[PDB]
RNA sequence: GCUGUCGUCAGCUCGUGUCGUGAGAUGUUGGGUUAAGUCCCGUAACGAGCGCAACCCUUGUCCUUAGUUACCAGCACCUCG
């Protein structure tokens, strides 16, 4: 907010400057030691507007997808889930995921129904030589599709990190003509990213600071 | 219909999705591990089926039930079986 909370956290780096995806020219400010850094007064009103369009589109009763796996990131992307509601996944995204979702309705209701049995009294109460496994497939499953456990519908938008990261995800997208919201770094190609904003990744401080904004946002749409 | 053979070898496929103009591919590739496509970890694939394993018969130890035509530890007789 108000061009100074990002400009300390992490958002003015890049991915050195032998990596830089060329599309992205228009969003660099310039180069120093051999880093390319963000111009910082072009994010920040992409970044409101992206911010209006999420309150906007949640006031509505509609979902938006997080989708932040990665190295210390699919964490914060799950305590920001929690609270605000709305799906999220931390772990591999699998591939159809979005288009091959009927099959996916499958172990989701597989999951469900593990679940249910399990605290149920915790009906496993034969013997410890299938329960520890059984618990085993249960965590495997959780692990991986534990966030869209609700959400039965199909998403209407979709909230990536890392752009190039995430491609397969974004391919989906674009396929079912849903909206994509990126923070797009200097390596990533802004192609396919319908809302573009030109962040920055691997920065703890900067990646929850994304968060944050978008669970206020969402929060403030919801609450009318 | 029934049978041999590869071979009791660990393999052979399908649905949806994705890749290629197409035949096709992916799943089923990779690091380990196993008798085993057996299992774990990663992974544009997510699942399922027939195989593998388990369920079956027998042998190896123990308990309950029962002691005839089977048995004889203890008692009595014994022509000494
Ligand atoms: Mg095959
Ligand atoms: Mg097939
Ligand atoms: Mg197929
Ligand atoms: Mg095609
Ligand atoms: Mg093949
Ligand atoms: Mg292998
Ligand atoms: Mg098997």
């Amino acid at each position: 907010v108000n061009m100074r909370d990002m400009l300390k956290a992490g958002v003015h780096f890049g991915h050195q400057t032998r990596y830089w995806n060329p599309k992205m020219g228009k969003f660099i400010f310039g180069a120093r030691n051999k880093i390319h850094i963000i111009n910082l007064e072009k994010t920040l009103p992409m970044f409101n507007e992206a911010l209006t369009f999420v309150e906007r589109l949640a006031a509505g009763k509609n979902k938006i997808l997080f989708v932040g796996t990665k190295r210390s990131a699919g964490k914060i992307v799950r305590e920001e889930a929690a609270r605000c509601g709305m799906p999220y996944v931390d772990h591999r995204w699998l591939g159809g995921m979005l288009t091959n979702y009927k099959t996916i309705r499958q172990s989701i209701k597989r999951l469900r129904d593990l679940e249910t049995q399990s605290q149920d009294g915790t009906f496993d109460k034969l013997t410890k030589k299938e329960a520890l496994m059984r618990s085993r497939d249960l965590e495997k499953l959780e692990r991986s599709l534990g966030g869209i456990k609700d959400m039965g519908g199909l998403p209407d938008a979709l909230f990536v990190i890392d752009v190039d990261h995430e491609r397969i995800a974004i391919t989906e997208a674009n396929k079912l003509g849903i909206p994509v919201i990126g923070v797009v770094d200097t390596n990533s190609s802004p192609e396919g990213v319908d809302y573009v904003i030109p962040g920055n990744d691997d920065a703890i401080r900067a990646v929850q600071l994304y968060l944050n904004s978008m669970a206020e946002a969402v929060i403030r749409g919801k609450q009318g």
